[PDB]
């Protein structure tokens, strides 16, 4: 296979930005967009509760060459987002998301 490009996995092209690593609270609607960057397939989203129950997410059909995920953290802690692509785990998943920020005291942006 000298000629041609390197074929490993298109899932590696999948990325996530909208998602907020830190800031998501409990009982709050958390949704983001999963960019393919050329990839074309199906995106399966599934969150794992810290208790021991496999929860499900909401991912409508492919639109504008992109997918939208929607799920609410029934409990606190760092959930595990299972993101797969045409039978291929994306680089970085499961995406660890911290649910529940601790109100900390510290100077703000207000210039002094």
């Amino acid at each position: 296979g000298s000629s041609g490009s390197s074929g490993s996995d298109d899932a590696r092209r999948l990325t996530v930005t909208s998602l907020q690593e830190t800031g998501l609270k409990v009982n709050q609607p958390a949704s983001f967009a999963v960019q393919l960057n050329g990839a074309r397939g199906v995106i399966d989203a599934r969150v794992h509760t810290p208790s021991g129950a496999v929860e499900e997410c909401y991912v409508s059909e492919l639109d504008s060459d992109k997918h939208t995920i929607r799920f609410i953290p029934h409990e606190n802690g760092v959930h595990s987002i299972d993101v797969k692509f045409n039978g291929a785990h994306i680089p970085g998943s499961p995406f660890k998301i911290r649910v529940g920020e601790q109100s900390q005291a510290g100077s703000g942006p207000s210039s002094g």
